[PDB]
C-alpha cells in the first residue's frame, strides 16, 4: 500500500529502475514534466509504455514539474510515499555551461521544494541520483567515497555537489532522515528486451549514443576530444556502467534505507575504466559495423582517467554491477537496431 | 527615471545602504518581506521610516517575499531598475545548523528566482552581500581574494558560496552582466544619530550585542570562549566593520558596475582585527559601564584569529574602512541607549 515516488522516471535511467522497482515488488508513482521524455499514443510516457508491456505491471503516472509547489503538495497528499527516488532534473554538461540559471533552478529549487514536501510529509527516506563528477579532477585513482569532492569545473557538475550537501546537512540537522547518494560516471546499454534505452534528441553529447549512432549509418564519423593523453592509448578513459546495474544499485540504495542508515554515499561502477578507442573497438565487436572517428583537439576541461572504486557498494549495498563492456555494447546495439529512431 | 531594487533593505545593513543610496542621489525601490525587521506605524518599516527623517526623502517599499516569483515578475514591470543589491535572506550562522532546509530555501531558490527575472527583464548589473566565511577556515592572514573558498562546514557559509558560484557561472556565460560579490565579516555601530541601527536578533553572529547588552544591565557577564589561543591576549580575535562603512563599501560597488567590470570580488573590511578583550575594553570606555566577563571553554571548530585584507577594494573600488573600533562602540552604544528595545 505504501508507494516509491520515482521524479524523472521516464527517463533513461528513470525508466529503468521504474522496471526493476515493479520487477522487486515495490509500487511506483512516476513524475515527470517530459522535458526529457517522449510522449506515448497513451497517457504515459512511451519509455513506461513499454515498461508496462515489458513487466506485466501497471505504473502510476503524473506529468508533473517538481519546480510546481501546489503540484508536489497535492502528490503528497495523494499517495503515501515510504522513500523517494530523485532523478528529476537537467544533467548536459555543455547545455550547462551555456545556461547556467536553468540548470540551478531545475536542479537545485526542484530538489529543495522535494526535500520541503518530504520533511512536510513525514516522507524521511531517500535515494539521490548524484554524479561522480562531484569528485572534480582526480586526484587519485581509482575514486573512492573518501576522496574529495567540489571544485567542479562545470554548472552540472557544480549542482550535484550543492545538492549533495544540501542533504548532507538535512541529515545532520535531523538524524531520522535516511539518505542514500549514489555517485557513478556514465550510464550506457538498455534492457536487454532492446525496447527501451537513451533516447538523445539531436546530436548526441555523449560517447556511446554518438558511437551507436555513427554504427546504425545515422553520423559519419565520432569526434574522439584528444589522442595524446597519459593512457595506454591516448584517448580518454572514463567510466561505462550498465544502466540495468545502476538501476539495480538504486534498489539496492531503496533497501539500505530501511536499515534507519542516515546519510550514506556509495559510488556504482563495475571499477574498471575504457578509453574511447576501447568502447569504439567492443561497439565495432558487437555492430559488425566500421565506426569511423577523427582525433580533434582535446575538450577543455577534460582530463586523462577518471573511474570510481565500488568496493563501499558491494560491502555495504550487497551490490556489484554484472554486465561488462560487450554486454553494454551489445545491449546498447539492440536497442539501437532495434529502435532506429528511438521511440 | 532609473531605480535601484534593495532587497532585504529594511534590515540592519540594508537600512544603512538606503540611507547612503539617498545620500548619493540614487532612487531606492527596497522589498521586504518582515522576516526579520519591524513594521512602522505607516506603510514603511520603521527602519526606512527614520531614514526618510534622516535624509529629507522618500524611499519606495513593497512589502513582498523574493520566494514569489509572481511578485518579482510584477515588480520589475512596474519599476524600472538599473542595478539590484541583494540583501535579502536569512544570515544566522547558528540558526543555519539547525534549520539548513531554511537556509538553502530563502538563500540559494530566493537568489535563483531574483537572478532569473534580472535576466528576463535585462537589468545585469548587480551588488551581492557575500561573507567572507565563504574562505572557510583561514590558511593565511589576513585573507585576500585569491584565499580559496568552499570548505565551510556550516549551512550559511555554504549557503553563501554556492550563490557566489551561481553568479559566476551566469557571468561567465553572459559576458554582458556585471556583478560584485563583497565579502565581509561582522557588521557593528549604527547611524551616528543614533536613530536606527541593529535590532535585537534572535542568535546574533558576533560578541558586540551581547557586549552593549552587559553594559546595558539587560545581561550579567560577556561569556568568552577561550582565553588561551595563540593570540596577543589569548582570546580569540575576529572582523569587525562599521556598518556605515560597510554601506559605502556597497555604493562603491554599485559604482563599479557602470564601469562594466563583469564579475567582481572584494573584501570590505578595516583590515586589522580585534579580540574579544579589546572589544570589551572598547565597549567600557565608550559605555562608561564595567563589563564582567567569564572565560569559559573554547567552543568546538572556532579558530584563533579570522580577519580580512581589504587592500583590493582600496585599489579598485576607491574606497577605504575610516571608522575604528572605539566609533563602533560609540555608536553602537548610542543606538542601544536612545532605543533600549530596537525599534
Ligand atoms: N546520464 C548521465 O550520464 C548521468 C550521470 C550521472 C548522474 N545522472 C543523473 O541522473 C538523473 C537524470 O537521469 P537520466 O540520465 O536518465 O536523464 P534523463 O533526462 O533521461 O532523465 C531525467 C528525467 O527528468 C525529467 N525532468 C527534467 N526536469 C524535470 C522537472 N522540472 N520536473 C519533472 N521532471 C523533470 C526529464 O523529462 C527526464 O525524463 C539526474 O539526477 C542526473 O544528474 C545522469
Ligand atoms: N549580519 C551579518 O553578520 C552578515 C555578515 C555577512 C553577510 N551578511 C549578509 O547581509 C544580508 C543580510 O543583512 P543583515 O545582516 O542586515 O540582516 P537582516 O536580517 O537585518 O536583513 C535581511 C533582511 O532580509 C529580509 N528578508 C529575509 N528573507 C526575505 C525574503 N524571503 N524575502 C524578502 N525579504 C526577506 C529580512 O526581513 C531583513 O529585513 C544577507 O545577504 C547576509 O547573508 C550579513
Ligand atoms: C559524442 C562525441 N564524442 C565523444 O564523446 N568523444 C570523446 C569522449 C572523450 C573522453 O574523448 N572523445
Ligand atoms: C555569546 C557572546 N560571547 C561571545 O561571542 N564570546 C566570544 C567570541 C569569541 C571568538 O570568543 N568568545
Ligand atoms: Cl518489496
Amino acid at each position: 500500500a505504501e508507494k516509491v515516488l520515482v521524479t524523472g522516471g521516464a527517463g533513461y535511467i528513470g525508466s529503468h529502475t521504474v522496471l526493476e522497482l515493479l520487477e522487486a515488488g515495490y509500487l511506483p508513482v512516476v513524475i515527470d514534466n517530459f522535458h526529457n521524455a517522449f510522449r506515448g499514443g497513451g497517457s504515459l510516457p512511451e519509455s513506461l509504455r513499454r515498461v508496462q508491456e515489458l513487466t506485466g505491471r501497471s505504473v502510476e503516472f503524473e506529468e508533473m514539474d517538481i519546480l510546481d509547489q501546489g503540484a508536489l503538495q497535492r502528490l503528497f497528499k495523494k499517495y503515501s510515499f515510504m522513500a523517494v527516488i530523485h532523478f528529476a532534473g537537467l544533467k548536459a554538461v555543455g547545455e550547462s555551461v551555456q545556461k547556467p540559471l536553468d540548470y540551478y533552478r531545475v536542479n537545485l529549487t526542484g530538489t529543495i521544494q522535494l526535500l520541503e514536501i518530504m520533511k512536510a510529509h513525514g516522507v524521511k527516506n531517500l535515494v539521490f541520483s548524484s554524479s561522480a563528477t562531484v569528485y572534480g579532477n582526480p586526484q587519485y585513482l581509482p575514486l573512492d567515497e573518501a576522496h574529495p569532492t567540489g571544485g567542479c569545473t562545470n554548472p552540472y557538475g557544480k549542482s550535484k555537489f550543492f545538492i549533495e550537501e544540501m542533504i548532507r546537512d538535512l541529515c545532520q540537522a535531523d538524524k531520522t532522515w535516511n539518505a542514500v547518494l549514489l555517485r557513478y560516471f556514465n550510464p550506457t546499454g538498455a534492457h536487454a528486451s532492446g525496447c527501451i534505452g537513451e533516447d538523445p534528441q539531436g546530436i548526441p553529447n555523449n560517447l556511446m549514443p554518438y558511437v551507436s549512432q555513427v554504427a546504425i549509418g545515422r553520423r559519419e564519423a565520432l569526434n574522439v576530444f584528444g589522442n595524446d593523453y597519459d593512457t595506454e592509448d591516448g584517448t580518454g578513459v572514463r567510466d561505462y556502467i550498465h544502466v540495468v546495474d545502476l538501476a539495480k544499485g538504486h534498489i539496492a540504495a531503496l533497501r539500505k534505507l530501511k536499515e534507519q542508515c542516515g546519510c550514506r554515499i556509495y559510488n556504482l561502477g563495475t571499477g574498471t575504466g575504457y578509453s574511447v578507442l576501447q568502447m569504439v573497438q567492443a561497439m565495432e565487436k558487437a555492430s559488425g559495423k566500421k565506426i569511423p572517428y577523427k582525433v580533434v583537439a582535446r575538450r577543455e576541461g577534460d582530463v586523462a582517467a577518471c573511474y570510481a572504486n565500488p568496493s563501499l557498494a558491494q560491502e555495504e549495498l550487497g551490490w556489484t554491477a554484472a554486465l561488462g563492456l560487450d554486454r553494454m555494447c551489445e545491449d546498447l546495439w539492440r536497442w539501437q537496431k532495434q529502435n532506429p529512431s528511438g521511440f
